[PDB]
């Protein structure tokens, strides 16, 4: 069974969110579980420089100009790179320019990604051909469309990591992407009078996967599907929609071996976590104090994440004696809101705006609680990292958060299953009740430790997840 993943990022070469973590870890797990998995990425500069053994496979002309298909390895997995400097050799984000505006040729940049994924099924590489093309998110959404147009020389799965990003382009671009004009149809890639790469992925794939069992249910609802729900309801009925939960990469997110930490620690030696908290407090300019709970955020700052609710709730949190440490980047309103809070409450609120990979580990390893009050959350990895690090997640019951965190209710505590704090509604009052629950648990240190050890006993394994994907691939044939 040979599978090609088609996507736009991969940890540690290029990362803007959880997708990169998935692509950095899933393929190696699949290989251990008996599927020959390879990855296809655009040759963005950070990616191209990471793959040092890359060699030329072939040159092709394309609706978007010439490519050199390269192939090399990273961490033992086979990586194909689409080297097309006129599209991909640009500094910064792969998705937008430095003024945060989408590149005007994005339609071509990402249409090409899907085209190469499909061409691989037809022998673009004379020595290797995938049985299944596994496309991820809108960026790779045309891969199943190009496959369909060619008579489906391989099977395809499309996985949604986030349905809010639709890959919308003006209809006239049908002229530019070398797909049959008949594809521009509601029974096709058309959506609200435009081309949607997301729609294309959802429509043309043999099978759709979402990144948690409950998100897969949620996206059949208007509230989470933003117009796509009719298609997804139909595919559900056809047995062509399922959920497979992400794992966590233990090479990188384990307090037991984490080299980025002041002090490594384990489920049975949580006293060794204390030094990380002390150093985190110092680093953030917070009062150094082990008697007080330190809440944390490591997050993109967009409305998805419900961090406006944290701002609303902050005074109540501080009033009860807590501290906040936030690391994040995104909406300037949020950035300034949090910067203003750090200014207003020095020694109680520490804030760092920007993307800092190493610092996220130091937060995860030192904080007592990780706040993930999401409006929607296809899976969420930060809460999984919190569980593994014994930093209790406080989450809204939605998407993967609902699948992975067990509230500290009476039953869950009595059954030995409690692992964090859960609230229901997207408002600050509902958040504040879960925050109070945390303060109550904090006042009972031995119960807190009991819950920490349960959180750290939870397992989210890529090789287990790989087993589910493998069943899917063989079923498709
Ligand atoms: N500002 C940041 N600095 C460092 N890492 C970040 C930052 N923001 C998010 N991350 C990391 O990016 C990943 C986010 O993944 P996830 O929780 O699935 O949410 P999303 O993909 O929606 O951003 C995690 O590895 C998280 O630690
Ligand atoms: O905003 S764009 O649609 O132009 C580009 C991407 O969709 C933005 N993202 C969302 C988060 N991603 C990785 C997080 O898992 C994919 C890049
Ligand atoms: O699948 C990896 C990640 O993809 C998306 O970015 C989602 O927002 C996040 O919930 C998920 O964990």
């Amino acid at each position: 069974m040979q599978v090609l993943h088609v996507c736009s990022e991969m940890f540690p070469l290029l990362k803007t969110g959880g997708l990169a973590d998935v692509i950095g870890a899933l393929p190696a797990a699949q290989i251990a579980d008996g599927v020959d998995a390879r990855v296809l990425l655009p040759a963005f500069p950070d990616i191209r420089r990471g793959v040092t053994d890359a060699q030329v496979v072939s040159r092709r002309d394309t609706f978007a100009g010439h490519i050199t298909l390269l192939f090399g390895h990273y961490n033992g997995v086979g990586i194909y790179l689409i080297d097309a400097p006129h599209l991909y050799d640009r500094p910064g984000s792969p998705y937008h320019d430095t003024n945060l505006f989408a590149y005007t040729d994005n339609v071509l940049r990402f249409a090409l990604l899907g085209w190469v994924g499909a061409e691989m099924a037809s022998g673009l590489d004379p020595f290797w051909r995938p049985d299944v093309v596994h496309a991820h998110d809108w960026h790779a959404g045309l891969a199943p469309a190009y496959l369909a147009a060619r008579g489906r020389p391989a099977k395809s799965v499309f996985t949604v990591h986030n349905l809010a990003y639709q890959g919308m382009f003006y209809a006239h671009h049908m002229n530019d992407i070398q797909l049959p004009w008949s594809f521009f149809n509601i029974h096709g890639l058309e959506f609200n009078g435009q081309i949607s790469f997301l729609k294309a992925g959802l429509y043309y794939a043999d099978h759709i996967t979402a990144v948690s069992p409950t998100y897969a249910r949620e996206i059949t609802e208007p509230q989470f599907a933003y117009g796509m729900e009719g298609l997804l309801q139909q595919r559900h009925r056809e047995g062509r929609l399922s959920g497979v939960l992400n794992g966590v990469d233990e090479k990188i997110w384990s307090p037991e071996t984490d080299l980025l930490l002041a002090s490594r620690y384990t489920r049975d030696t949580l006293e060794d976590k204390a030094e990380n908290k002390r150093q985190l407090q110092i680093a953030m300019g917070l009062k150094v104090d082990d008697k007080v709970p330190l809440f944390a955020v490591v997050s993109r700052l967009t409305s998805q994440k419900g961090l406006d609710l944290v701002l609303e709730a902050l005074p109540g949190l501080l009033e009860q004696g807590g501290q906040l440490a936030l690391l994040g980047a995104g909406d300037p309103v949020l950035q300034e809101g949090f910067l203003a809070a750090a200014a207003e409450y020095p020694g109680q609120v520490g804030v760092q705006i920007g993307y800092h990979e190493a610092f996220s580990h130091r937060i995860m390893g030192g904080a007592d609680v990780i706040l993930v009050p999401s409006r929607f959350e296809p899976c969420g990895l930060t809460q999984l990292y919190g569980l593994k690090y014994g930093t209790l997640p406080l989450v809204r019951r939605t998407g993967g958060l609902a699948d992975t965190v067990s509230d500290c209710s009476l039953e869950n505590l009595a059954d030995g299953v409690a692992s964090g704090f859960v609230f229901e509604d997207s408002n600050a009052w509902s958040l504040l009740r879960a925050i109070r629950r945390a303060f109550v648990l904090w006042s009972r240190p031995s119960l807190w430790r009991f819950v920490q050890r349960q959180a750290m006993a939870m397992d989210f394994s890529w090789q287990v997840a790989a087993k589910s994907y493998r069943e899917l691939y063989y079923r498709l044939k």
